């Protein structure tokens, strides 16, 4: 009923879906465990996963009109409502995990900082789920409170972010002399010097990191997932996705870089702990910085860019301006999953390739708001939360949407070079092998992200397609 | 030129290919480490792989007339030429691998009989290549010489298998007291209650055991894989494949059996090894049959079950005869694996899926008979003779016979599942979701079976289909 474009919905979506909970609270440990020379490598190759999709889903969007929802119609009209179905089924139900995911890292962030600061809930464990409830409450309340509603908070949640991100660089750039015995120094080259090389740690690998790190590089393309409410499709998804992904891209690689070369792996944070700078045997940078809070090998110290979880608060002042940086970016990634989801399964009942959803189809609203969906998606969320400790089935999902972004290569490559009577490419550049390099990198990533999740994610897609299949849709 | 069809060549060629160099040796170490039990069941899991293939072929024979070669010409009515030519060329590359490991297996065999009886060969490392590159030319000689002479020598080839068995069971029928120092003791009960277990030894698992066993039972459908030189296609198939299979299967069983309830995994053969049943502790089943030879448990023994690779033939009398069994398996697989695969390149050549093989197409002969594609298939037995030692490759072609049948699986079944106009089936059973199943199967056994080579198998295929399509064929 109401056509908004680029620049508001792709922009903030976009940003506030690919940032997640991860950029506030893991990014400082993923750091901390392996160099920068490395993590911007990790970064860059997930960045080129990231990348290829939005190429692809580009490539799938200047072809014509698009009637409505994500990956479905494009999998679809390129290579068989089958795969279409699957694919739209698939990641609609991804994203609806993703949602209590999200909200989940937001519950265990709230329940830290409530305990931290004055008291704590009856039953701390569950106290996550306990809260998580009443927020997904307030999340659907708002999400269902139209389009206008939902971009003015997406559009002031972004504004938050940024305040935070300035708070940050702020407080980095300017040092302190308070934090002697946390690992904020103030930009001393000796902690850069001790960086660039991939330090790991006793148990996480390359790999382990990569699986850590990759679920907040997904959420890409949300404008995509709902190309049927966008004023100007087929023009404003490439132009938008792409610039997003690189200033997302961009961001990263800074505030990898600055909280790498901020703190040290070894900050024994102690009131003994001082800058008395003793003449120690000095084989670690630690008297180099303060010869106080040294002498983390033998033992397990405090934290320190190993330990900390509001290190990225901590190193800047006003840390509760930080804290509302973390609750913005994961309410924010929580509503843009949200409301991406439903409107994908509105279009999978739209042309009703599966007779068993009757229901669940266009409703009330002025525009073709599918409430149902929205109410779905809330139960499945509810229900997940409630089964709480997400991270055990964390990479069994992660492939999910490598499942989905290998669909949409895989049909890119398959309309490109197997000639098809619509195809009409328009995005200027576009060789044609990129598109199969990235459902190669996809599927090479699926197979390291717990291959046995990867099998049982290839089980799941032929079910789908012999279920589709054999109820023969005419 | 000549109309052959259901009894001479279906019968023995599917006995004289399933039936290969494993039975006379592999077997019964394989019984050996895995009880009767459990050997029982690997054989039918195996049988039920074969069982489930045999029927999908037939289901694709009894559609309608067939062009020529095998599982190519198939897969590619049924699902697209691309497919069909993939799985063609890969299938066609197994079995001309597949000659060469039959005949190295062959010079094995040979050489070891020869070492162990008068003298041997210089090098006797690669005097197996010596041996068997001579051996490849009179096989290439006798193979060439037309279907009536290769015909000929397949059944008197089956003849000498008939009365290798006929001499084995008599042996194992009749207890010999000459053989106290070895397991051979006439099918004593006590020998048979201590081995229905599922008795594993030091390394080997099931798996392992699945491995080492299946390459015997592939080898299955080689009328279908001449399919162009049949008296009657589309009818004599289906009855010949299912009854040797379900033959072969049975023989299997009976032998292994046999050898289980005849043979012992304790028999320390030496002259001190005697039958004099003194009265000691009798934990083993040693002194239950004989006081001496016991006592392998705390040092490694001669042999026995365990580390005897001529027990088959020891077992009963005129162990010649035995060795000319396993001379003449051997020879038999691997001429039938050698008319097989070339017919089936023909079939490929024969379309111009593939522009880059104008040559290796119909030639001189009478019928369409294919010397171009006997020349290659020798030159690349040949290369790998050379390269010897195939065991270490065995796993990675183990599952290309796994490959052909899965896509043959997958072809009946979404041909039977997705309406096809001309799919029409004829053989009177067909649950369909039987195809299902035993692509599943197939599956399942490709990826225990070195599912790095399962990897590897498929993006072969994916490449073989990528390049078959850019090459736009018209
Ligand atoms: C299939 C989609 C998964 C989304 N989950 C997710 C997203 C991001 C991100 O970058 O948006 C980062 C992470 S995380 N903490 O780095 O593993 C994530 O995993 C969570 C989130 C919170 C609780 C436990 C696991
Ligand atoms: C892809 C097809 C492979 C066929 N090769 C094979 C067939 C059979 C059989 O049952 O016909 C048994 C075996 S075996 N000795 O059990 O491993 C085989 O592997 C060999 C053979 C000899 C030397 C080393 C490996
Ligand atoms: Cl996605
Ligand atoms: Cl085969």
């Amino acid at each position: 009923v109401v056509k908004f474009g680029w620049i508001n919905g792709v922009l903030v979506r976009c940003m506030l879906n690919i940032w997640g909970v991860m950029l506030f609270i893991r990014l400082s440990w993923i750091v901390g465990q392996a160099g920068i020379g490395l993590s911007v490598l990790v970064i860059m190759m997930a960045t080129v996963v990231t990348t290829i999709t939005g190429l692809s889903t580009s490539a799938i969007a200047t072809n014509g009109f698009v009637r409505g929802g994500g990956a479905y119609y494009l999998i679809s009209r390129s290579l068989g409502p089958e795969f279409g179905g699957a694919i739209g089924l698939i990641f609609a139900f991804a994203n609806a995990v993703a949602v209590a995911m999200y909200v989940v890292g937001f519950a265990e962030t709230v329940v830290e900082l409530l305990k931290e600061h004055s008291i704590l809930m009856i039953d701390e464990i569950n106290d996550i789920r306990i809260i998580g409830a009443i927020t997904v409450v307030i999340l659907l309340g708002i999400s269902v409170a139209g389009m206008e509603w939902e971009a003015k908070a997406q559009i002031v949640l972004l504004v938050i972010l940024l305040l935070a991100i300035g708070d940050f660089v702020i407080g980095t750039f300017i040092p302190l002399e308070s934090k002697k015995p946390k690992g904020f120094f103030g930009y001393k080259s000796e902690i850069f010097n001790e960086n660039f090389g991939p330090d790991f740690r006793e148990e996480e690998t390359f790999f382990s990191v990569f699986e850590i790190f990759f679920p907040a590089a997904t959420g890409i393309l949300a404008g995509a997932n709902i190309s049927g409410d966008l004023a100007d499709p087929q023009s404003a998804l490439p132009k938008g996705t792409l610039l997003a992904i690189l200033i997302t891209t961009l961001v990263y690689v800074g505030i990898a870089v600055s909280v790498g070369s901020c703190v040290v792996r070894d900050a024994t944070g102690n009131v003994n702990d001082t800058i008395v700078t003793e003449l120690t045997n000095c084989t670690s940078a630690a008297c180099k910085l303060n010869f106080d809070f040294s002498s983390c090998e033998s033992s397990p110290c405090s934290y320190g860019l190993m330990n900390n979880f509001q290190v990225m608060s901590m190193v800047s002042g006003f840390t509760p301006l930080i804290s509302a940086g973390i609750f913005s970016a994961t309410l924010s990634s929580a509503l843009a999953s949200l409301v991406s989801a439903p409107k994908i399964f509105q279009a999978l009942c739209k042309d009703n390739i599966y007779p068993a959803f009757q229901m669940f189809a266009k409703g009330y609203g002025k525009n073709n708001e599918p409430l149902r969906g929205y109410i779905l998606t809330f139960l499945i969320a509810l229900g997940f939360i409630l089964i709480a400790e997400l991270n055990v089935i964390a990479p069994i999902i992660s492939n999910f949407f490598l499942a989905s972004y290998a669909l949409i290569n895989f049909s890119v490559f398959h309309a490109s070079l197997a000639k098809s009577p619509g195809w009409r490419p328009a995005f200027k550049y576009y060789n044609m092998w990129i598109s199969l390099l990235g459902a190669i990198l996809c599927c090479i990533v699926m197979f390291v992200i717990n291959w046995w999740a990867a099998l049982l994610t290839y089980v799941i897609v032929l079910g789908l397609y012999i279920y589709v299949t054999y109820k023969k849709p005419d």
